[PDB]
């Protein structure tokens, strides 16, 4: 590796060594707004740094070896996607339920297959008359004009789990205001004395022992 790669893992390290509790999330899929959601959020909660899934490896192997703690190494296992290096004081239950629980409403993206069942709700769109009506019931979603504005006739899934989004459906309920998809960052390990804690381990169990210390 070039000097740049050994001294940016140098401060990845330094960061892994500077708290108790360190994690790896994803921060894969999050529009501007949303981020700045998440950051509002946990902003003075944990510390966060974005790196190369090659480097965040090299700096967990090592910092594990530099600090004779070899189970922080297995955070390296766990890295994917757009992972990035958290660490905090809180605890890992504290810090699961921070960011799991909290999460952003987004939109969700044309050609994106839907995580769950998307539903439109009947109503007022508060919307003057015009070519949107026809957008609606061009994406099965019934509409009519009522007290001069469009309105939608009644609840419905637009599409289900597991089907593709087609992008005129995406840009109608995005133009709703609908955002049925929950964005943030995902947790997918997190390291505390010598334990190794997975997200379903985190989820079950809900709450750490005694509280804290």
């Amino acid at each position: 590796m070039a000097p740049w790669k050994i001294e940016e893992v140098k401060t990845l390290k330094g960061l892994i060594k500077s708290k108790p509790v360190v994690a790896i999330v994803d921060m894969m899929d999050v529009p501007a707004p949303q981020l700045q959601e998440i950051r509002d959020k946990i902003r003075d909660k944990v510390k966060l740094r974005m790196s190369r899934n090659t480097l965040i490896i090299r700096a967990l192997k090592e910092a594990a070896e530099e600090l004779n703690n070899p189970k922080l190494a297995e955070l390296a296992n766990y890295v994917e996607r757009g992972a990035a290096i958290l660490v905090t004081d809180m605890n890992p239950f504290k810090l699961y339920k921070l960011l799991e629980e909290n999460k952003s409403p987004a939109p969700v993206r044309g050609g994106q297959i839907a995580p769950c069942d998307i539903k439109v709700e009947k109503g007022s769109t508060g919307m003057p008359p015009g070519p949107f009506l026809g957008e609606l019931k061009s994406v099965g979603i019934p509409a009519a004009i009522e007290k001069g504005k469009i309105a939608i006739k009644e609840d419905k899934v637009v599409v289900k789990k597991g089907e593709v989004v087609s992008p005129k459906l995406a840009a109608v309920l995005d133009r709703l205001g609908i955002k049925p998809i929950k964005v943030g960052l995902n947790i997918l390990a997190v390291y505390e004395d010598g334990i190794i804690y997975t997200p379903d381990v985190l989820k079950v169990d809900e709450e750490k022992l005694l509280a804290d210390i």
